[PDB]
């Protein structure tokens, strides 16, 4: 059970032992098309590269590649993709796979600079009046507004595919202080984000699954999307001790390789998980409670 095996690790000192048995029991599958040499320029990093059998495939139209994973949560019915940060050649492959994906949501959980160095393309539009074309697959992308909180801010898009005229609102929601390689600020910051996309709809079975990235899109978006399909188990079933977090991570690095990054994010996901259980099992006061601790305003 999740809060007795907690506070063991947390006693015995041994997340990074906990953490590391998870690395060398983790999945290891194919990345043949990632590593083609015409698809080394669509990849950020030499060494993070989606599964053959999880990948994206984009539906135009000559080169089907994108460094995006399906992750398919069986039990739970949720599905998420995880992508790197787009690069400036791949916006319009990014938006696309959006488009053909059925997102309703974009989750981003890193900044475009971090340390110094551009870890994400500025691919969506800053301001109202200055919407962007991506030619390559024709897509206009227009801001329509946004909320604007301290730590986070969310967004609302306009995606039109410019070959039929269809428009779709896409939400955009951008956590700005979660530091590379890093944890959130508290439970209660993660919390009232996680909360945030839960309630606009987002990750709704009638949609297409979640596009959920940071940098690579593996570590800070393997910590958000461990914790929410732990949260959905749990509900599901209304019983927090039928959750095995370490199965479940297990699981969904069949779809990405590397999900959570560090022994202090696996350390806070567990956190977030047994704080979010609260709620769940139906403190509903929490939610309150973390939006004043998460000092959103
Ligand atoms: C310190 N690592 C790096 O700077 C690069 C590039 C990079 C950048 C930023 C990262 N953080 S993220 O995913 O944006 O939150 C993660 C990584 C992962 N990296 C990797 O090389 C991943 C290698 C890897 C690949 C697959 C599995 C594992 C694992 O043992 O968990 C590790
Ligand atoms: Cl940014
Ligand atoms: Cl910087
Ligand atoms: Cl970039
Ligand atoms: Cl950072
Ligand atoms: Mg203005």
């Amino acid at each position: 059970e999740m809060e007795k095996e907690f506070e063991q690790i947390d006693k015995s000192g041994s997340w990074a032992a906990i953490y590391q048995d998870i690395r060398h029991e983790a999945s290891d599958f194919p990345c043949r098309v990632a590593k083609l040499p015409k698809n080394k320029n669509r990849n950020r990093y030499r060494d993070v590269s989606p599964f053959d059998h999880s990948r994206i495939k984009l539906h135009q139209e000559d080169n089907d590649y994108i460094n995006a994973s399906l992750i398919k949560m069986e039990e739970a019915q949720r599905s998420y993709i995880l992508t790197q940060g787009p690069l400036p050649n791949t916006c319009g492959h990014f938006w696309e796979m959006v488009w053909e994906q059925k997102s309703r949501g974009v989750v981003m959980l890193n900044r475009v600079m971090e340390k110094g160095s551009l870890k994400c393309a500025q691919y969506w539009p800053q301001k109202e009046e200055k919407e962007m074309i991506f030619e390559d697959t024709n897509l206009k992308l227009t801001l329509i507004s946004e909320d604007i909180k301290s730590y986070y801010t969310v967004r609302q898009l306009e995606l039109e595919n410019l070959t039929t005229q269809e428009t779709r609102e896409i939400l955009h929601f951008h956590y700005t202080t979660w530091p590379d390689f890093g944890v959130p600020e508290s439970p209660a910051s993660f919390l009232n984000f996680l909360f945030k996309v839960r309630e606009s709809g987002s990750l709704s079975p009638e949609h297409g699954p979640v596009v959920v990235h940071c940098s690579a899109g593996i570590g800070r978006s393997g910590t958000f999307c461990l914790a929410d399909t732990c949260l959905l188990l749990m509900d599901k079933r209304k019983d927090p001790s039928s959750v095995d977090i370490k199965k479940v991570l297990l699981e969904m690095r069949k779809f990405r390789m590397g999900l959570i990054q560090t022994a202090d994010q696996l350390r806070f996901s567990y956190l977030a998980v047994i704080e979010g259980a609260k709620f769940i099992m139906g403190d509903s006061s929490v939610q309150d409670q973390w939006k004043e601790l998460s000092h959103e305003d």
